């Protein structure tokens, strides 16, 4: 990407943005890429604006002040730009001030006598041109400037809370949840950019107000006291709404974090969702508090319009709050009204639309800085000082908690030396993950000293993936090397699977590694941490989805022989690992039993254990044309009654002008739209999102797997965070705005043209300059706006999954890699962000600049041929002046309104994305012949001419290598992937059946478990239709009865997504559950033996048997003991499946990947008949 050309380029050029010509110009002609977009200019980068800060806030908590303040810190570095383009406004502003007066001197000096003036005209109205040329000169720059400054503020912020979050403890790390974090950022990174323009009018209007009150005084007469009380009343009545907003409005954001967070949750486990049949259900409560949220939304909304409608209906009741009265006192005055009459509305103006702007971003703000504030000053994460004196760990009376500091971990003792394995061991929850968190240095221990040498190596028991290539991952910031790397790949067992891959290496992985085995990210987290050099390695339960064969393979090369002289702590219960090992480690309930070698354990008395847009937009509900037909309509009446109504008087009455001045002051009331009129199309327009959600949530969530997976779920989430809220609540407003704000500028000009016609042909010329100058805009900016929309999603898709492997990142010390690659993410998108927003300010300075031509050729066509002897054309440009000073805000509308519009076809994609359109027999026969499945179509094969067979109710076992397609065949026959054959349910297929009835003969229990937000009664039944009892049967039927008891609302405990709250083989325990009662005569089971303990299985198996007592089940597991159960066994190969009645068939028919790996204890009852001969 070349280097920004604002750098280089002269003041001249910045100002009137002639740097943008070329960008434009392309845009116009050709179609954008990312590509094309410039670099991120040098001031405003990302390192320099959070390097800036955080000296000036470190200095100011340093101090050691009571309460350390971010205003304080933030103010030292932001001042200068503040008052300088602070000061532009303020005079800029007071420009309109001195207008009554000069507006009043022409009008004045019409009639007074027709001699004594000629000049007056001229000279005034070319200073009234002047005047007015000279303030969006000083004004326009001011916003620009001011704008940008917002954007170096909100740059920083993201950046310091990030290098904040990524030092925070684990302890209070738990208590903040991501969803809160994320949309706090989420809805601030436009709007606050924006919102300093509007923050700044809290001293201006204030100081003006009183300097114009101060100028209208000039009336001593009590008529001016009456005057501006209607401007009180007013101001206390907009403020009086506002409050009535608060609550509704607070209440409703809150309603709306419960849908966000829900929707982030079944589109992460979108895998899991579809294989049970929750579409309609999930559809079901997401409608609950979606119907919830737009009953709040209405009030908010019909408040909202009177807000608006107060403004217009108010012109009418203040104008003649200044005529009226005066004409008591000294009446009909030549021309003190019309001074009296402009310093009236420009004052309501300020009152109106400036001040509660301004207030409303003050009062907002100071929250956010004082959550932020709140956010820094929290449990900071110490570092570990490595040091080479100590060579081997030391614990002694080692006791530590969560959250408390009964103990998690309590008096631990161990005594390791340099090259030496040791064993942990125990059952679930008995903390054998938080001894490797303190010797890690995550959980701080409250009483007990423990001591080793630095640098550390760990493997999480869930094991996660960063996006980018395999070798990126197993290299994790250190260099590559030629048969270091190797040997790691060949140690781990990592080759063969990985050449077995359509490319080699360097496979693009999606979030979280879907493209990825089970077993696989397992072993290429362990290559990670097995391929850096570090003194202590912890490997968290690493065999937990891997064979025995690579477990026996993998523990012998690569545990002994490669890792030889590196201390070791591997958690397990094998008792080969065991034997081997030096010392073993016997937890339970937080404290040890044993301590010591195997031998030592043995001679113990516990002897063994264990317009498209517009259109398809308004067709989506025809009750809003309905509306748009009323309000044509009576408008065009609106307009007939003044322009009959004006002629009436002129008739009667050179000298016709000054009602025209009146008119044009007072036609925003005239045509305002009524109580009757206005709050229909509130109401359709929110009725219509209604709709236009639910048809979204309903299109994506049934849609084809391989279109899913294209996706992530940061792009999808910004249709549903940003866009949705965009169309719930701002387009109403705006889209109500912009009709009235057409109606009155179209209005008003046609019925000021009929009169003195050729006014209307200065406007002609350029209005159709001005069509094409936005068009011309349209096409290069509107494109380049939905770059930087796309350019949004990187960030918080960064954040968030920053915060799942974060213990990881720790250990590895690459906090300062993530902070770099998060501000490259941040560059990218302000560059396209600070690139649209200049070329909004070109065509907004243009349009003004535009402007000028317009007036000065109405003034220079709008002159006397003959003699003009009243004179006074500059009336003329006092009627221009006032009618088009609103229709810059008329054109600051057309813009948002219609680049907001183009969000809504965001949505229309995602509707319009492709998707899929007796009694069920006991007798539960299934047979396959010639299978072949493919995930992406035109790609590789996972399983090719798959053929076999089940009987009625017969239990039936699959075995196969890590990374043989054990769960590709459960999406194959739940129909989440590409096929061809022919799968048979007793003589029948999907030739006649829907897929909706496919899917529920079907009982499914994955190998990712999904537990979502919510009580227990929902998790284990989401549609609601049993019985308490029939659910405590089931608890007590699976094996999870007790553990439910313990808790407080026992079936209606409040569940969160991942946690601490259930370990991980309760949450396999609750997922049997959903198949109990489920009621399916088949069940598939992708290793349901992944965390539980061995003495967990055999009162699992006792009182399982018996439930599903007429049911087919097809079972999946790397264990033997669970496995050997099982009537039929099948076993997958390269290429298909080959079929057995016995164990003792199939290892001997298999080929010593089965036979020589099982222990000593199989082979006990296995070589009985042999050996005992
Ligand atoms: N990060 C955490 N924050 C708060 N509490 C936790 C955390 N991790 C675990 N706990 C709680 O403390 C207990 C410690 O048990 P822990 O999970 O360490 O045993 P484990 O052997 O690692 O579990 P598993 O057998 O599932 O691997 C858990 O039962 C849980 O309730
Ligand atoms: N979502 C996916 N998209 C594309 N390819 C996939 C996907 N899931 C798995 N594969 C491919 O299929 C192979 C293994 O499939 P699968 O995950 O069904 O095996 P598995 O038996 O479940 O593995 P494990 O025994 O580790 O659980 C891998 O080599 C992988 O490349
Ligand atoms: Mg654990
Ligand atoms: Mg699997």
């Amino acid at each position: 990407m070349q280097r920004s050309p604002v750098e280089d380029a002269n003041c001249l050029s910045r100002y009137f943005f002639w740097w943008t010509n070329p960008i434009m110009r392309k845009g116009f002609k050709e179609k954008l890429r990312p590509s094309d977009v410039y670099q991120a200019p040098s001031q405003d980068a990302a390192d320099i604006l959070a390097e800036r800060l955080e000296k000036e806030w470190d200095r100011e908590v340093a101090s050691g002040k009571k309460k350390p303040s971010l205003l304080r810190a933030m103010a030292r570095c932001y001042i200068k730009p503040f008052l300088l383009f602070g000061f532009l406004l303020y005079i800029g502003e007071a420009t309109k001030t001195v207008q009554p007066q000069l507006l009043g001197r022409i009008i004045a000096s019409f009639d007074p006598a027709h001699e004594p003036e000629r000049a007056n005209g001229y000279f005034l109205a070319f200073g009234l041109g002047l005047l007015f040329t000279a303030r969006f000169l000083l004004l326009q720059p001011a916003m620009f400037g001011l704008h940008h400054l917002g954007m170096q503020i909100r740059i920083a912020l993201f950046s310091i809370i990030y290098k904040k979050t990524l030092k925070l403890s684990s302890r209070v790390l738990d208590k903040i949840s991501t969803g809160q974090l994320v949309s706090l950022m989420s809805a601030n990174l436009g709007k606050f950019d924006q919102s300093l323009g509007m923050a700044h009018f809290i001293w201006i209007s204030p100081l003006q107000c009183i300097l114009c009150t101060g100028l209208i005084w000039e009336l001593i007469d009590v008529n001016s006291f009456c005057a501006l009380a209607a401007i009180s009343l007013l101001g206390v009545l907009q403020a009086f709404l506002s409050h009535k907003m608060g609550p509704y409005k607070a209440q409703k954001v809150l309603l709306t974090n419960k849908r966000l967070a829900l929707t982030s949750e079944i589109m992460e486990n979108l895998h899991s969702v579809k294989a049970y049949g929750w579409e309609e259900i999930m559809e079901t409560l997401i409608k609950n508090i979606r119907q919830d949220e737009v009953k709040l939304t209405r009030k908010i909304g019909s408040l909202r319009y009177f807000y608006s409608s107060a403004y217009f209906f108010s012109a009418i009741f203040v104008i003649v709050a200044a005529v009226v009265p005066h004409a008591l006192s000294r009446g009909i005055n030549l021309r003190r009204i019309f001074t009296t009459l402009s310093y009236c509305m420009v004052l309501r103006m300020t009152v109106t639309r400036q001040l509660p702007g301004s207030i409303q971003m003050w009062y907002d703000t100071m929250r956010l800085i004082w959550k932020i504030e709140e956010f820094l000053s929290k449990e900071e994460y110490k570092l570990m000082e490595y040091d080479l004196s100590i060579t081997e760990l030391e614990l002694q009376d080692v006791t530590a908690s969560w959250d408390e500091g009964a103990p998690v971990l309590k008096d631990i003792s161990l005594k390791l030396k340099k090259g030496e394995m040791l064993a942990v061991t125990g059952s679930m929850g008995s903390g054998k993950s938080s001894l490797l968190m303190t010797i890690l240095g995550e959980l701080v221990p409250s009483s007990g000293k423990i001591r080793h040498s630095g640098r550390i190596s760990y493997s999480s028991q869930t094991a996660w993936i960063m996006p980018g290539t395999i070798r990126d991952n197993i290299l994790f910031g250190l260099t590559y090397d030629e048969y270091r790397y190797k040997s790691v790949v060949k140690a781990c067992q990592l080759e063969e699977d990985l050449a077995a891959l359509p490319e080699k290496d360097k496979t693009p992985m999606a979030e979280g590694g879907l493209n990825l085995s089970g077993g696989q990210k397992a072993r290429v987290a362990l290559a990670r941490a097995v391929y850096r050099d570090a003194d202590l390695y912890l490997l968290d339960a690493p065999f937990t989805h891997l064979d025995i064969a690579t477990e026996k393979e993998i523990f012998d090369k690569c545990l002994c022989k490669l890792m030889a002289s590196k201390t070791r702590i591997l958690v397990t219960n094998k008792i080969e690992h065991l034997k081997r090992a030096d010392k073993i480690l016997l937890l339970h309930n937080g404290e040890s039993f044993f301590y010591g070698t195997f031998p030592e354990l043995q001679s113990e008395r516990p002897d063994f254990s264990s317009w498209n847009t517009y259109v398809r937009y308004v067709s989506n509900n025809k009750s809003l044309l309905y509306v748009l037909i009323f309000i044509l309509f009576i408008a065009a009446i609106e307009i007939a009654g003044s322009v009959a109504g004006i002629f009436l008087i002129t008739d009667e009455l050179t000298s016709s002008y000054y009602i025209l001045y009146i008119y044009v002051a007072t036609s925003e009331s005239l045509l305002a739209m009524g109580f009757f009129r206005g709050l229909p199309f509130v109401h359709t327009t929110i009725t219509i999102s209604k709709k236009l959600h639910q048809k979204m949530l309903h299109a994506v969530l049934s849609a084809p797997m391989s279109v899913l997976n294209t996706m992530k779920t940061g792009r999808i989430m910004n249709r549903f965070t940003k866009d949705m809220a965009t169309i719930d609540d701002m387009l109403p407003l705006l889209m109500f705005d912009f009709v009235q704000l057409t109606v009155v500028v179209v209005g008003c000009i046609l019925v000021v043209s009929i009169v003195r016609p050729y006014i209307f042909l200065a406007a002609t010329p350029l209005a159709i300059i001005f069509i094409v100058m936005r068009k011309y805009f349209l096409r290069t900016g509107q494109q380049l706006k939905q770059l930087e929309t796309e350019a949004r999603s990187p960030i918080f898709s960064h954040l968030i999954m920053s915060l799942k492997g974060l213990w990881t990142i720790r250990a590895f010390e690459r906090q300062a890699y993530f902070e770099a690659l998060f501000h490259k993410t941040l560059n990218t998108h302000t560059a396209t962000w600070f690139l649209y927003l200049s070329t909004l300010r070109w065509f907004l300075f243009r349009a003004d600049i535009l402007f000028v031509f317009f007036f000065t050729l109405a003034a220079w066509i709008a002159v006397g041929t003959n003699q003009d002897k009243p004179g006074e054309i500059g009336i003329i440009i006092c009627l221009a002046m006032l009618i088009l000073g609103t229709f810059q805000w008329c054109v600051a509308t057309s813009i948002a309104v219609d680049g907001m519009m183009r969000s809504v076809d965001r949505v229309f994609k995602f509707i319009d994305l492709p998707s899929e359109t007796s009694s069920w027999p006991h007798r539960g026969q299934i047979e396959v012949r010639n299978l072949t499945v493919k995930y992406t179509e035109a790609g590789h094969a996972v399983l090719k001419n798959l053929s076999f067979s089940a009987e009625g109710r017969q239990r039936v076992g699959i075995l196969g290598r890590t990374g043989s397609g054990k769960s590709s065949l459960f999406n194959a026959l739940l129909k989440l992937v590409y096929t061809d054959g022919e799968i048979s349910i007793d003589g029948v297929n999907w030739n006649k059946m829907p897929l909706q009835k496919w899917r529920k003969a079907f009982g499914v229990v994955p190998q990712k478990v999904f537990i979502f937000t919510g009580p227990l009664r929902m998790n284990l039944d989401p549609y609601g239709c049993h019985s308490d009892e029939e659910l405590w049967r089931v608890a007590e039927e699976v094996g999870l009865k007790t553990v439910i008891e313990q808790f407080p609302d026992k079936l209606d405990f409040q569940l969160e997504y991942g946690g601490y709250v259930l370990s991980n083989g309760h949450k396999q325990l609750i997922c049997l559950a959903r198949s109990i009662l489920s009621g399916a005569r088949i069940l598939l089971l992708d290793q349901p033996s992944a965390h539980l303990d061995p003495v967990t299985i055999k009162v699992l198996k006792k009182t399982l048997r018996q439930s599903f007592s007429t049911c087919t089940i097809l079972l999946s597991e790397h264990k033997v003991e669970p496995l050997l159960e099982c009537q039929s066994f099948l076993m997958m190969d390269k290429g298909q499946v080959k079929t057995y009645d016995s164990i003792q068939k199939l290892l001997n028919e298999t080929s010593h990947l089965k036979q020589a790996i099982s222990p000593a204890e199989r082979l006990k009852l296995f070589p009985r008949r042999n050996s005992s001969m």
